[PDB]
């Protein structure tokens, strides 16, 4: 396979596994290597969390607009924003950016409690037709990236289809869709991963994850190229000891060579 040759030195290079899937939305064309391993997800599920409470607060009336007043007990380390409104609460449309944007953990567990838990949240991916994802734990439980654990996982495959359902197609009503979108290109997270690897001009809405252990690391996205249809695409990697090292580098350099091989 000519076309993977340039991911098996990256990942080689890193001295670990990398997978990647990009889908152009305008061809039909597809970018693939390790496509279908399981990779931890890490802090990425809370791009499809808020996806799943939009879903919710389609049929339950004002649940975007609803304050949330949590007490400390709520509160868990890098949790920046919750920490700030702790007096006055958060409504779930604020929850919801905070867990997107920042990767702030209490909103993302506070989020996690509204649809019934992380077994909640598989129930949603589940019904939107992704066999793979799997999430059983709460912040800050669900980072130990295991080698051979697929607890916590997903695919590239499968975050680049669910991402695409969510974001472009009709998995969320039009006004959830776009809330969804907005919220992915506000995180403030990502800058190293795959918007490095985009043209400064091309938008980018992305979620990013870092278990950081066993080099496990992660970025999914879709982009608009100017004047194209949107690509989606996803990068995980996992490394075999648990002291190996992340890398955004890697991430962005895997990225780029997906967008290289689409045709
Ligand atoms: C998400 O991947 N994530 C990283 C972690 N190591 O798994 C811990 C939980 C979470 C997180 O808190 N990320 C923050 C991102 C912003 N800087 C502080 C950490």
């Amino acid at each position: 396979n000519l076309v993977a040759e340039p991911f098996a030195k990256l990942e080689q290079d890193f001295g670990g596994s990398i997978g990647v899937y990009a889908m152009d939305t305008g061809s039909g064309a597809t970018v693939s290597y390790r496509a279908e391993e399981r990779f931890p997800l890490c802090s990425s599920f809370k791009g499809f969390l808020a996806a799943a409470v939009l879903a919710r607060s389609q049929q339950q009336a004002g649940l975007l607009d609803t304050p949330i007043r949590y007490g400390k007990n709520a509160l868990v380390p890098w949790s920046p924003i919750s920490e700030k409104y702790l007096t006055t609460g958060m409504t779930v449309a604020e929850l919801s950016a905070a867990a997107v944007q920042y990767s702030d953990n209490a909103a993302a567990n506070l989020l996690l409690k509204e649809l019934g838990g992380p077994a909640g949240l598989t129930a949603f991916m589940r019904s939107i037709g992704d066999t793979t994802f799997r999430l059983d734990r709460w912040e800050l439980e669900l980072n130990s990236a295991i080698p051979g654990d697929a607890r916590n996982t997903s695919s590239p495959r499968a975050v680049t289809e669910s991402l695409q359902k969510l974001t472009l197609g009709s998995a969320l009503a039009a006004p959830q869709r776009q809330q969804f979108v907005d919220w992915l290109k506000g995180n403030t997270t990502g800058n190293h991963r795959i918007r490095a690897a985009v043209p400064a001009d091309w938008a980018v809405g992305d979620k990013t994850g870092t278990c950081g252990v066993y080099g496990t690391a992660n970025d999914y996205a879709v982009v608009w190229p100017t004047g194209r249809a949107p690509i989606v695409l996803a990068v995980y990697t996992r490394a075999p000891n648990k002291d190996d090292k992340h890398s955004e580098a890697v991430i962005a350099a895997a990225a780029r060579l997906a967008l290289e091989g689409l045709g």
